[PDB]
């Protein structure tokens, strides 16, 4: 029968820190992370901007050796899945390693190996492609890098749901764990989309804000100004735990994992519904499937990804799930600081929600200046809220009319 | 306490057929679907042949309008997927549609796409890129669009586990099943990667057959002469259904999906261990999710891709599990006439396996002229051998070290 489910570790890169302490201090000190790229020349694109990972030192995790294989996705995946383990406690060993598995996520991978090793094709030739390129660039290679270095034998495995993929790999390991499949799971995901073929593509469908002149206010979900989403980069990686298992070796438990809900639009490719239908019965499934009462939900990390259609969409889901306690709950955007991570944007937005939990505070909604028609819930606007929090909503929706909803609460 | 998941339809297209019985035919009269690759300039490659589907007519299933939005990975997924329905005899309504979901995926999904945007990004900079270059290009538009043409609200996700990822998708879809989360799933796999980066990439690593002057030949599990695997294009889809719904509607029942087995090896990125320790712990990991003795397995669809390393792996694994039984098993690599299709793989030999148990005969290993040092298994060298299959496995281990086991069981 059905097992508890907690998170004991976490980690992060963010456009706010290099670890989750450093980018939770932004998140609550409504700091953006949104600034021009300066990796490449966007003089070409329509949008020259996004959320950066600032820093990041690979030397801290990989030999300089692995790391040149790797694509910058996979880097970001493994050094936020090592922070994770590593603030988890857990020690491997071969009592337990064929109970842990990994379940590390991304929209595209490695998009900017990808488009370097199709300018060698291009320029000089097929004798050029690296030979590292196809385990270095193909999205399971999270998965599989971080179970080849730290020995782990559990379900090894990969989803791709496009701004979705976070929320998806941290239910679905929830699972695993629930029904007996493994005792412990690293989840989440990473992405690195930002190259021509990104900036490019996401440009050809004029889904990315343009606010060149004022990076940091590109990002302004729910707001009446706002033009489209802004593209970021990092990980988010969770050590999910069954609840007797990190009992009995005396886990820190951050929280536990009650709900997940996934529910197909079945409406378009890439627009979602006006009316928020299908985000409205994903998070239904997750509140069914967390035992709640809807009345029980004090905070929403929303998907509010500052596209036009999107953040109306949400709090018309948001209203029809929750009717008037909707109007109680507080809701907000961390993609108002952080912008739109895709595929590791639920993993990040996790890790926001159980911290919300730990410090009992909703993260503001920055930017949110001249709240759009209709857009009168409690979104946190300009400020970091304290508030008494016991459970918590990350949302996703993504391509393909995918949903996600995970359901939080506190543990005692 | 778990439902019982049966396969109720099943869609193709292979380098041997461009639908099941068509591709089933080819397998039983030990055809190859092997030739020199066509329109495409492969002088500078070590690789110039490989499995492509030969004749695909997308308009039997889409408009050109929608066709054109969407990289072959996708159309040959969505091929099978629409065969697959059709064939279950399902119809989907407002009573049922929550409870109809998508899994399908793919080991990379877009690359010819991805490749043919490099070139219009590098010629001509980034504003010649498509609109419909992210949605017809990302891994899970196949669950996307299939969901979106036949109205699925069930759960709608993607698996991306390289050579693994047909098996992964089918075995989480019967999970999903099984644990009541949904009564009918779609799941398999697609891949196309027949393009540059695909022959360059896995040609730069000397992953591939080199044997130009036969092509036919070069597919060649267990045999002393092999020299790699052989990269193949296609698609496999399964209708995935509850037992008591599929009795109800009087669906026609191919076979009970049983067992379902993961592990992760965590050895090395591309190369399994030579005893196959991960292999042997993934099949041991089915049997007992079936409930099975390994005595009581009759037929294994291996992974036999035809590299030096794996074919071997697969045979001490096997020995490893079944041990005085392993030599009366019979076990066979179909890819020795389709080659290896990556993320289609799976899906392809999940039907190959089903079909195996409906007509009762072990599929050939074609070109084992000459089994390799301790091949001396019942490896069905050259030609079908009808035999009585009441369990047969089919195994997917890939990059990553990510292991599969689905295990069917005849149905009555
Ligand atoms: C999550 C983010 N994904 C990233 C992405 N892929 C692309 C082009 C190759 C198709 N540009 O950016 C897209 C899916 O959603
Ligand atoms: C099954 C197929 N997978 C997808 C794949 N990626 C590539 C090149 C872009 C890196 N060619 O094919 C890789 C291995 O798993």
């Amino acid at each position: 029968s059905r097992r508890r489910v907690v998170i004991t570790g976490m980690g992060m890169l963010s456009p706010l820190g290099l670890d989750v302490p450093s980018s939770w201090e932004g998140i609550l000190a409504g700091r953006s992370g949104i600034a021009p790229i300066e990796h490449m020349d966007l003089s070409a694109y329509s949008t020259r901007f996004g959320g950066s990972v600032k820093g990041f030192n690979v030397e801290e995790y990989l030999s300089a050796k692995e790391a040149r294989k790797l694509d910058l996705f996979i880097q970001y995946g493994l050094a936020a899945s090592f922070q994770a383990v590593r603030d988890s406690g857990l020690e491997v060993t071969d009592a337990n390693r064929e109970r842990i598995g990994v379940s590390m996520g991304s929209g595209i991978g490695g998009l900017t190996n990808i488009e370097n090793n199709c300018r060698s094709l291009f320029e000089q030739g097929p004798r050029r492609i690296s030979p590292f390129f196809v385990p270095g660039s193909i999205i399971n290679m999270v998965s599989g890098f971080l179970s080849i270095h730290l020995g782990l034998q559990g379900p090894n495995y990969a989803l791709t749901t496009a701004q979705t993929t976070g929320t998806h790999s941290i239910g679905m390991a929830a699972r695993n764990i629930a029904y007996g499949e493994a005792d412990v799971m690293v989840a989440g995901g990473s992405e690195m989309a930002a190259c021509g073929l990104g900036l490019g593509g996401f440009g050809a469908a004029r889904a990315l804000s343009t606010r060149n002149d004022e990076p940091t206010r590109a990002s302004r979900p729910w707001d009446r100004d706002r033009d489209g989403f802004v593209l970021s980069d990092g990980s988010g990686a969770l050590v999910l735990e069954e609840l007797e298992h990190a009992r009995a070796r005396g886990a820190r438990i951050y929280a536990e994992l009650v709900g997940f809900g996934m529910s197909g639009d079945a409406f378009h490719m890439t627009a979602p519904p006006e009316d928020g239908a299908g985000a409205a019965r994903c998070m239904k499934n997750a509140l069914r499937d967390a035992g709640l009462d809807p009345r029980q939900v004090d905070y929403i990390n929303a998907h509010g990804t500052s596209t036009p259609a999107g953040d109306i969409a949400e709090i018309a889901a948001v209203k029809s799930v929750f009717g008037e306690h909707a109007h109680a709950l507080s809701m907000s955007s961390t993609k108002s600081m952080t912008g739109h991570l895709l595929g590791a944007a639920g993993a990040v937005e996790a890790i926001f929600s159980v911290l919300a939990l730990r410090d009992q505070v909703a993260p503001p909604t920055i930017n949110l200046d001249n709240p759009d028609e209709g857009c009168d819930l409690d979104l946190v606007a300009h400020e970091a809220k304290p508030r008494k929090i016991d459970v918590a909503l990350s949302n996703s929706f993504g391509f393909g009319g995918t949903n996600g909803t995970l359901v939080f609460r506190r543990f005692a």
